[PDB]
């Protein structure tokens, strides 16, 4: 099919992980007869089926991944609503409305998956129809909005929306006396993934966000990878895990914070996550929460069993935060690609914030 997205054929950008030990061109060198324009669930997994062959998938309007047939069970939801984004390829939203429900985009690397682009499209977090519940700790939801996983390396994602869209938290039932959670994590990167790129993105209104290692006994495959960079994104009414990570090596840089320590619906608890292992440089970025005054400037912080973390020249509330002593020691390694922190500023916030998401490509 024909070009429509002048943007479709672009790769990462040299500044990100996603560009390291080889290049994020996703499906740019795709042949005309493997360039899609699809409309629904059966054109695209019609036009994923070119497995590793180079891809470049248009997604115009809505792509219901449930075809319109509501899950009528965990079995049913786990069958049909995970869908593979194989090797080469490029998903890139057409115009304002891109946008996926009712499901979750998995970029798998058990078959090698890699060289993937997800680019201005809108993913609104699947709702869980039979969440299990776990003693001791109430109900879980399973699926995510976006999972990356088994080894999947070199994946930019940019001008991407999460967002839980028409159900939010405040939604929930109540079932056997607690509250009947639905909604799963937005975005997971795990199980020895690397190389990745998030940028120009937008997740907003979501609990559990981005789990970046998922478990502390998962080091034999974890460790030493998982290096992810994030600028120039925007994290709104997010309750936490921006970043909470294992394991791997964050890059945060110039990214937007918006929240509020008493949202009604997703309370700000902290944005960086240092877990296991992990390690956070955060640069310039911008943390604005309602009802967290400068003497708690160390909420945006959370340690759990890590300890590498750094901050430089960051904000909070429109001020420069000293986060050197909120316990953590410092991130030491070397970022080996050329960046820009430019300096935050709120001309600067409202700029990231006027270009995040889709729709904004």
């Amino acid at each position: 099919a024909e070009l429509v997205s002048d943007k479709a054929l672009e790769s990462a950008p040299t500044v990100g992980w996603a560009s390291q030990n080889g290049f994020t061109t996703g499906g740019a060198a795709a042949t005309s007869d493997n360039i899609y324009i699809v409309t629904n669930i059966s054109e695209f997994t019609s036009a994923l089926s070119a497995g590793a062959e180079a891809k470049i998938i248009q997604i115009k309007g809505t792509i219901d991944i449930s075809g319109g047939t509501p899950y009528t069970d965990f079995a049913d939801q786990k069958a049909r609503s995970q869908i593979n984004i194989p090797a080469n390829t490029t998903v890139i939203g057409l115009g304002t409305d891109a946008k996926f429900i009712n499901g979750s985009l998995i970029i798998d690397g058990t078959d090698g998956t890699n060289n993937v682009i997800i680019r201005n499209v809108y993913i609104q977090t699947p709702i869980d129809v039979e969440p299990h519940y776990e003693k001791g700790d109430g109900w879980n939801a399973e699926w995510d909005a976006m999972n990356i996983t088994n080894g999947a390396h070199h994946v930019w994602i940019d001008h991407v929306t999460i967002s839980d869209g028409n159900f939010t938290d405040d939604m929930y039932t109540t079932k056997d006396g607690e509250t009947y959670v639905q909604h799963d994590g937005a975005l997971d990167i795990k199980r020895g993934s690397d190389y990745v790129t998030i940028s120009n993105s937008l997740i907003d209104q979501h609990d559990k966000t981005m789990l970046i290692g998922h478990s502390d006994s998962n080091g034999s495959q974890d460790k030493g990878k998982l290096h992810v960079t994030l600028f120039n994104n925007v994290f709104n009414r997010v309750t936490e895990r921006a970043p909470r990570v294992r394991y791997g090596s964050i890059h945060s840089f110039n990214n937007v914070f918006k929240g509020d320590a008493k949202d009604p619906v997703y309370r700000y608890q902290y944005s960086f996550g240092i877990g296991t292992s992990g390690s956070v440089l955060s640069e310039g970025n911008s943390f604005t929460i309602a009802n967290l005054s400068a003497s708690k400037a160390c909420k945006v912080v959370k340690k759990f069993n890590g300890s590498i973390f750094s901050d430089n020249g960051s904000v909070l509330n429109g001020s420069a935060v000293d986060l050197s002593g909120c316990g953590f020691s410092a991130y030491t390694s070397k970022i080996p690609y050329i960046y820009d922190v430019q300096p935050m500023t709120t001309e600067l916030a409202q700029s990231i914030t006027d270009n995040a998401g889709s729709g904004k490509l």
